[PDB]
Parts: structure tokens; C-alpha cells; sequence
């Protein structure tokens, strides 16, 4: 009885924080709920759940889960949005400057832009197309998220799915329990800060099942464009609004995605790249970034024969990762070489140097 | 006067039932967030989750998830590293001292200190390598790792992955749940104490792979050369960067390595040895060795 | 008689520790029963399972199942 | 109130069985960690366990499972 | 992980999550052939055969050992 008497004082002295509790509570939340802008029925439950975070003690665990739950519901975004860009043409300079080629992928998301700028009056439109990425390892895909919602003026949030077994990541769990958080996609739109990001959902066709389920019936409910307008999750108890978020995907192959996924999705292939396309990428993009950090920048340089070769005599595939690879050691090597002796100016290393830094060739040329 | 005369009463309740702890040592982890690394949106949840515990009283259920939650997101470390070994000389005779031949590997390692040497702080990306070594059964792959771990005065740390199954071994379990912790990543990382270690995982062709289980497509992102300065756990909610963990992995053959994770890896192949250098190896490594013991 | 003077009862309690009526459950639910089919079984089986949310906790897992229950059963 | 009572008469038995016996268990653990011979970087892991363990429930589904491992550590 | 003769001074299982000394235990394992045994799990032991037996051999051991213990029981 001493120790309730002690923390009715402790409490009573909580009704004078700052002379009252107030201002951190019925007055730091009421100010920010119509701060915000909300809808009607949620703010219906908001203030007929404060009603009851009023008259209960502070410290309490009934207190704590239902200010939580109205903090998680404030900071939410409700009606806030980025602009939408009215010209294709810097959509189309902004997609040429972070990768080469990939021309019918660009161009799919250049049609996509103009269906949806010449068609805001109708009101089938505008749902955008779950776009799905297949080809080899190496290609462009998961680079490709990024540079789409750069050229979209939108945010990015890249999700991966590789191994997720439990459905309690993409949908919670409800706010009864001793420990509760939302689910990733709802956590995803705490991340970005408006109503229409890119969420790159990696590696579809790789999640796993568990018995409560498999994830696929979770992800079948956020990603059909038909009652993904109502999206509930268990932590929150009302309905959620995904309708405007330009979802993309990746995957290696087809016959492991759930077939109640692939009849809502569009897929786009990307084939792999022949020799002129890959040393294309490999003198705009690849040799630079393994030169500058190796630190030879001025120092050594590389023709296109010995890209040739290089491409042609020690790599087969059809990304890109093991062709980066062999442009390191060379720029690896030359920094070794540097170290034992220096030379001034800049070395050129030809088609017949290359032996010297990457050793027997493991593929022969055909005559 | 009025303020702290306050903070004088709510010592004088505080003290009254005092756990020699509720204001012992929750200040205690206030400063200990503040001065270790910890970038703004993880030291902003961390501060915000820290001011949720306080009104908790240990005789709070969920006071113990909180807290169990700060001591993991405090001691993994953030930007506390070891310096990069400048004597490449020194590096040789500590590399030759532990092993005959192996060429390929020395010079491996030798050429990555001198990368490091050249970039003396010019705002350049450090990447750590990944690495696969493959071969016959018996050659030494795996003393190896702890060899060039010595030489470079770094942290060593290995993981055995033989006939791991289910994918809560590489990330955690969530918050919510009993007894949960993170994968065996984060552990490693905060067994060691640095955010430079090498990490040797011990055999990446033997994990298990069905629709019941497969912990090789969330090695994915893990060993991701390009995306793994964000990796996720399921237990921490934060982004943690990977990219400046040197890993090596092991295996005797390539054909049972999921494809989109092979060439994640720079792979060298370990042939096997010769009679002279098996008669050297015995000369001057398994002989003293077995006449000692 | 004893109905309304009880839920009377109900109503004094719950309208100081909680501003009138509550959640606008609890009464008139109970009347959107009869209001749409139903088999008498049906109806029994609804007011047995709708009259243990009564004096359950509110905040408690059973209740929310109990909730579900006898809405999606409406 | 009687229950009350009750539930209070039961802890004031359980805090002093026999003369003392209320820290028997975890005092014999503390004991028991330190007379065997584990490695340093157990006996940290092990320490640590034992002090986020004498926060909690007597009873928890949160204290049985570190108590079974620090017997098995033990 | 368990029959390493070099790193089985720290074995780890899941449930105790420290590293474990399995370096003094005397292992002997047991079988009948060598066929359906894994490579490198067969480098890490030192087999020894033993080939069956002759018929003088079979007289000696029913002499000695099967026949007294047929007998008693
Ligand atoms: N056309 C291109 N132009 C420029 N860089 C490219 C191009 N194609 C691929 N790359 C680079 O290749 C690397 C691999 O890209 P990723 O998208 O990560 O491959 P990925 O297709 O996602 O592989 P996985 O195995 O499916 S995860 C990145 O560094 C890209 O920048
Ligand atoms: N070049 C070498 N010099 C000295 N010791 C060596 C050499 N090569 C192998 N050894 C020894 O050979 C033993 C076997 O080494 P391990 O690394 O265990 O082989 P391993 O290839 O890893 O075996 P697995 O089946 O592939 S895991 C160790 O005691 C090494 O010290």
C-alpha cells in the first residue's frame, strides 16, 4: 500500500510535467491528427480511442499499446502526394544515363507514362502494370528500380522477399499481443514519406511456405488492382489505400511464381547481351568505376581490342558481374605494378598485354 | 528552482522504491547511444524507443523486450574499425609462414592491401572481396582463412553452414515473439568487435534447398556485391551495412551452388598438389608436427 | 421491464467511464439480428454467442474472435 | 479482500520456505555458474542471461526458457 | 563439423550458442562398406578393415567364445 501511495504521488506528479500531461498528450496528439489530414472513419477510431488513452494512468500497460497504436496511425502518410511529370522527354534522357540498351523496357515504361498523362478523365485508368522482370543473373534488374524512380521524380524502397517464410512480415499482427509492429509494406509507406512510391519487390519467385500458410496468399491480397484500395493489415483495424503505388518486380524464371500471381502480371524479358552491347557498357560504365576505386585513375588505360578480348577469351555468360570482375584484376594488377617501380604518364594496355595481367586465356578463339 | 525542485520529488519517489537501476542506468544508456557511431534514423527510433521504456516499470513484461531489443541494436558496433596493415613485406613472411604454394590466394591478398595502400583517403568506395575456394578434399581451405585473418591483423570468426535448413538461422525472428534473436550474422558481428572482420562460411555447397526450407535465396543479399550496405534482419529493423566484411566461402564443387549466388562470388580453384610439394608439405609441416604430438 | 432497467443500470455505469453509450454496441446489434433472415436456430445460436461479448473484456483476443464471429455471421 | 489475503499469506510462504529456501535457486545457480570451470566467454554469456533473468516473472513463458538454458549451460 | 580433426574444438549447435570441445572424445563409427559414405566425409577418418574370417580361426573363436556361452545359458 506504500508503493501505490508512492506512485499515486509519482503519478499525480505526472499531472504537473510541465504543470499538466497534457501538452504531451491530449494536446501533443488532438494537435496532431488534424495536423495531418485524415479521413473520416479513422478519425472516428482515433478520437474514440484517445477518449479511453485520456482517462487511464500513465505507465500502466493498458496506456502504452494505445499510445503506440495512435503514434503508428499519426505518422502514416494520408493524402500527400508527388507530383507527376508532364514531359517524356526527361524521362527518356534520365533512362539513358544509368544503363545502355534495355531499349523495350524503357520504352514500356515510356508508353505507361503516356497512357497515364493522356487519360485522367475516364476513371478505368490508372492502374499502373505489375511489371515483372525475368532473365539471367548479371542483367540489369534490380539496378533498373532505382533508375526507373529517378526518372519518375518518385521515392524508392526495395523490399526483398528471398527467403521469407512466416506471413507475419507483409501482414502483422494485432495489437492484443505483448509485442506488436505493423507488416513491411505498411512500414514501407512509414519510410517514404507520400502515397506514390516505386516498391521494388525483389526475388518473387524465391519466397518460402511454412505450415499457418505461405506468403503468396498474403501478397495475392496487395498486388491485385482490385481490392488492393482496401488493404488491411491486423495491426491496424482499418482499411489501407495502395492503389497509387507503382509496384515492380524481379524473378529468374517463371514456373516457380504462384499461378494466382502471374494472371495479374504483365512480364517483361531481358535476353542477355551480345559482344558489341557488352563492351559498349564496359567502356561507359564498367572501366571507370573499377578505376577509380583502385585509385589508377590517369594512370592506365585499356583499348577496345582488349575489351574484345577480354570479353571474348575469358568470360562466358550472359550478365555482366564476371566481366567486372576481370576489369578489377586488371586495374588490381596495375596498382601492384605500380608500387614496385612507377612510370609517368599513362600506359595503354593492348590486346597483346593482356596475358600479363590475367594469365592463360581459359577459352579459345574460333578461326 | 521550480523545475528541478520537481525532479527533487520524482528523486525522492524514485529513490523511495529504487531498483538501483530506472534512473541508474537508463541515463547510462542514453549516453552510451549518443557516443557510439549509430547513424540519424537509427539513433532517432532508438532515442523514441528509449523514451518508451521509462514509463514501463519492470513489473512490465514488455519492459524486458525493449531493453533486450536497445542491447542488441547497442553493442553491435557501428564505424569502429581496425587499420589497413601498410607492411605488405610483413604480410608475405606471415602468409609463407603457414602454408606451402598457394599462389594464387597470397597474391590475392597481397593485391587488395595494395589497393588499400594507394587509397590513402580520397572519398572512393571500399569493397571488401567475396571469395570461393574450390577443390579436392584434402587441401588446406580452410585453415586458410584464419591464416590470411593473422596476416592481416584482422578479426576472425566462422560459421559452419553444412546442413542449415531453415532461413531463421541467417536472419532472426521478429520482436513479437519469446525468445527471439537475430540470425547468426548479427551475432557474428557482434562477437567480433570491429565491422572489419573476415568471416569464413564454412561450406556454402551443402545447404539444404526445397519449398520447406532454403536458406541459399537469403544468402542472396547477404553476399550481394552491390546491395548488401542495407541488408535487413528480421530482429533489427535497421539497415546494416556488410560491405566492409571480407567473407570467404568454401566448397568442393560448383554444380550444387544455386546460379544467382555463384556468381555473386570470384571463385579460385585450388587444384591439388604435386609430389614435390606434397614432399615439402610433409618436410616441413606434417612431420614436426605428428613427431611432436 | 427488468431488461431496460438492468441495461438503465448498464447505461449509468457506462456513462460517466465512458461519455454515454459505448462503441454503440451492445444494444442494438442485438436488434440487427432480427432484421435480416433468419432460421430460429440461427437466431438462438446468434443471441447465445452475441450475449458472451456482454461482460468480456474489451482489449482481449477471444472478444475480438467472438466480434468477428457475430458480425460476419450478421 | 480475503483473497488478497490469501495470494499474500502464499508469497509471504514461498519468500521464506524453510528459515530462508526463497533464493535457493537463483543464488545456487550463481554459485553453481562459478564452481564449474566454463571459459571466460561463457561465463559472460552466462552472467549476463542470469541478470536479464533476475528482472523478470517468477513463472514467465519468457523466465522458463532462459532458466532451462543456463541449466543446460550449468 | 562433428569429425573435423582440426575444427572441432569449436563445434556449435543451435541450441547452445557457444562453441563447444569435441577434440578429446574417442570416436569409433561402424560400417559395413565404404560405398554410400561421402567423400569428404570419409577423408576425415582412418579406416581400418577387418576382412572376415577363416575356418580355423571360426574353430578357435566356437572353442573359446560361442560354445561356453551357449552352454551357461
Ligand atoms: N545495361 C547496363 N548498363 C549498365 N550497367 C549495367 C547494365 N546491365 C547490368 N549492369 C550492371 O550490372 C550489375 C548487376 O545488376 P543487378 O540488377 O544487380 O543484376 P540482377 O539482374 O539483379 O542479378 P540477380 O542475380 O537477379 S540479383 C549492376 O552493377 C548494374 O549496374
Ligand atoms: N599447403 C599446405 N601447407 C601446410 N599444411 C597444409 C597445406 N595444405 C593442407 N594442409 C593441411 O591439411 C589439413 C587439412 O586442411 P583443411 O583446410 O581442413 O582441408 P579442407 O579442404 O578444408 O577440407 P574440406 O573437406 O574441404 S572442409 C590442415 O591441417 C592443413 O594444415
Amino acid at each position: 500500500q506504500r508503493e501505490y501511495y508512492l506512485r499515486e504521488q509519482m503519478k499525480a506528479i505526472q499531472k504537473e510535467l510541465g504543470g499538466e500531461d497534457g501538452l504531451s498528450d491530449l494536446e501533443a496528439l488532438r494537435k496532431k491528427i488534424e495536423e495531418v489530414g485524415m479521413p473520416e472513419a479513422v478519425k472516428t477510431k482515433a478520437l474514440k480511442e484517445l477518449d479511453r488513452l485520456e482517462r487511464m494512468q500513465q505507465g500502466s500497460p493498458e496506456a502504452t499499446v494505445a499510445r503506440t497504436y495512435l503514434d503508428w496511425l499519426t505518422e502514416v502518410p494520408w493524402s500527400k502526394a508527388d507530383p507527376e511529370v508532364l514531359d517524356i522527354n526527361h524521362t527518356r534522357q534520365v533512362l539513358d544515363e544509368d544503363h545502355y540498351g534495355l531499349k523495350d523496357v524503357k520504352e514500356r515504361i515510356l508508353e505507361y507514362l503516356a497512357v497515364r498523362q493522356l487519360t485522367q478523365g475516364l476513371d478505368v485508368r490508372n492502374k499502373a502494370p505489375i511489371l515483372v522482370l525475368v532473365g539471367p543473373p548479371g542483367v540489369g534488374k534490380t539496378s533498373l528500380g532505382r533508375s526507373i524512380a529517378r526518372s519518375m521524380n518518385r521515392k524508392f524502397h526495395r523490399i526483398s522477399l528471398g527467403g521469407v517464410r512466416d506471413e507475419a512480415e507483409i501482414r502483422g499482427h494485432r495489437r492484443t499481443y505483448i509485442g506488436a509492429m505493423p507488416g513491411k509494406l505498411i512500414h514501407a509507406m512509414k519510410q517514404v514519406g507520400v502515397i506514390n512510391p516505386v516498391i521494388l519487390l525483389d526475388e518473387i519467385d524465391k519466397m518460402s511456405s511454412d505450415w499457418r500458410g505461405d506468403p503468396a496468399s498474403a501478397m495475392l491480397e496487395v498486388l491485385d488492382p482490385e481490392q488492393n484500395n482496401t488493404f488491411t493489415d491486423h495491426y491496424l483495424d482499418v482499411p489501407y489505400d495502395l492503389s497509387k503505388v507503382f509496384f515492380i518486380t524481379t524473378a529468374n524464371t517463371l514456373q516457380t511464381i504462384p499461378r494466382p500471381l502471374l494472371d495479374r502480371m504483365e512480364v517483361i524479358e531481358i535476353p542477355g547481351y551480345t559482344n558489341m552491347e557488352k563492351q559498349a557498357i564496359a567502356r561507359q560504365y564498367l572501366w571507370p568505376k573499377q578505376v577509380r576505386e583502385s585509385g589508377m585513375e590517369g594512370r592506365i588505360e585499356v583499348t577496345d581490342a582488349a575489351i574484345l578480348r577480354v570479353i571474348s577469351e575469358y568470360t562466358r555468360e550472359a550478365g555482366v558481374r564476371g566481366l567486372e570482375r576481370e576489369l578489377g584484376k586488371i586495374a588490381r594488377k596495375g596498382a601492384k605494378f605500380w608500387l614496385e617501380g612507377a612510370w609517368e604518364g599513362l600506359r595503354t594496355i593492348d590486346a597483346s598485354d593482356i596475358p600479363t595481367y590475367l594469365g592463360i586465356p581459359r577459352y579459345r578463339p574460333d578461326k
